[PDB]
C-alpha cells in the first residue's frame, strides 16, 4: 500500500503517466502500477528485436559473423555507431550490440530487417507467449509515442514477464541468453534511468527508450547484491508533443520499488 501511494504521488508530481511491473524472483511476486495498460516501447522494441535474431542463430551458426552492408541511405536520426562504418559492413553480433548498448537506429533497422519486419518481431513475441507485445513500424517511427495509438505499444506486465524470459528464463538456448545479457550489462544509454535508482554495487542489464510525448523508458534485469534477481520495467510519457526527457522519473520509481 505505501508503495502504491509512493508511485501515485510520483506520477502525479511527475505530471505524466506512469507504468511499473517488477518481478522479485526471491518469492515470486510483482508489485505493479497501470501495469495492463498500453505503452509506447520506443527503443526498449530492441530487446525483442535482437532477441528475435538470436534466437533464429540457435538454427543457423555463424549467423552472428553474418557481414551487413552499412550505405548513407540507411542511416536515420541516431547513429552513433552505424555512422562509423558507412560503406563498409558490421555483423549481425555488432549490430545487436549496437542497437542494445547505443540505442544505434540503423542497428535496430537492420535486426528488424533480418528476421523479416516488424510483423515477424511481432509473430516471435507470440511465440515466446506474450500475446500483448506489437512492433508496427521501424526506426524512427516506432518512437512517435503519440497518446491513444496503440502501434509499438506493450503493457509493462507483459514486457516484465518476457524479459524475465528472454534473460532468467528459457526462451533462449544458454549461449544466447548469455549473450543477451552481457550485451545488456554493457549498455551504456541507461546511467540516468533505473539505474539511478539502486545502490551502486547492484548489477543492471538494461535497454532505455524515448520518444515523443517526453515519452521515457527504460527495462532492466537486477542483480541485488547477495540476492534473487529482479526484473523491472518502468514506462513514462507525458501530455505535451515536445515535452523533455524525465529519467529522474525511472530512477525514483526503482528506488521506490526496490527500497
Ligand atoms: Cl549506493
Amino acid at each position: 500500500a505505501d508503495v502504491q501511494q509512493k508511485l501515485a504521488e510520483l506520477e502525479r508530481q511527475s505530471g505524466g503517466r506512469l507504468g511499473v511491473a517488477l518481478i522479485n524472483t526471491a518469492d515470486n511476486s510483482q508489485i505493479l502500477y497501470r501495469a495492463d495498460e498500453r505503452f509506447a516501447m520506443c527503443x526498449t522494441s530492441a530487446v525483442m528485436a535482437a532477441a528475435a535474431v538470436l534466437k533464429k542463430s540457435e538454427s543457423e551458426p555463424n549467423l552472428l559473423n553474418q557481414r551487413v552492408e552499412i550505405k548513407k541511405s540507411d542511416l536515420v536520426n541516431y547513429n552513433p555507431i552505424a555512422e562509423k562504418h558507412v560503406n563498409g559492413t558490421m555483423s549481425l553480433a555488432e549490430l545487436s550490440a549496437a542497437a542494445l548498448q547505443y540505442s544505434d537506429n540503423v542497428a535496430m533497422n537492420k535486426l528488424i530487417a533480418h528476421v523479416g519486419g516488424p510483423a515477424s518481431v511481432t509473430a516471435f513475441a507470440r511465440q515466446l507467449g506474450d500475446e500483448t507485445f506489437r512492433l508496427d513500424r521501424t526506426e524512427p517511427t516506432l518512437n512517435t509515442a503519440i497518446p491513444g495509438d496503440p502501434r509499438d505499444t506493450t503493457s509493462p506486465r507483459a514486457m516484465a514477464q518476457t524479459l524475465r524470459n528472454l534473460t532468467l528464463g528459457k526462451a533462449l538456448g544458454d549461449s544466447q541468453r548469455a549473450q543477451l545479457v552481457t550485451w545488456m550489462k554493457g549498455n551504456t544509454t541507461g546511467a540516468a534511468s533505473i539505474q539511478a535508482g539502486l545502490p551502486a554495487s547492484w548489477v543492471v542489464g538494461d535497454k532505455t527508450g524515448s520518444g515523443g510525448y517526453g515519452t521515457t523508458n527504460d527495462i532492466a534485469v537486477i542483480w541485488p547484491k547477495d540476492r534473487a534477481p529482479l526484473i523491472l520495467v518502468t514506462y513514462f510519457t507525458q501530455p505535451q508533443p515536445k515535452a523533455e526527457s524525465r529519467r529522474d522519473v525511472l530512477a525514483s520509481a526503482a528506488k521506490i520499488v526496490t527500497d
